[PDB]
């Protein structure tokens, strides 16, 4: 964009459509979490396999 | 173009394609001339209409 032309309208694509990419990846982190979590709790509702004394 | 975006590639259209308009009008001036000229000479080869004494 320092090369005079490349209209801001196509830099702005890149800016906001970088942050959207980045953030749409964060969402899939928090989802990775929630799935790891709810899976450990889904084996911790499987504590009950001897009913330990 | 002072309004940040409007890529130089579309300002340059306007610049050079102003000068081309302007200049393509000059050409038609010099043509207007050459036609006015060659028409007066085309009536001055019509001096010969009495062969004046």
């Amino acid at each position: 964009y320092g090369q005079k032309a490349t209209s801001l309208d196509t830099l702005n694509t890149a800016k906001a459509t970088l942050n959207n990419a980045k953030a749409e990846m964060d969402v899939v982190q928090e989802n990775i979490k929630q799935a790891e979590i709810e899976v450990n709790t889904a084996e911790t509702n499987l504590g009950y396999t001897k009913i330990t004394s």
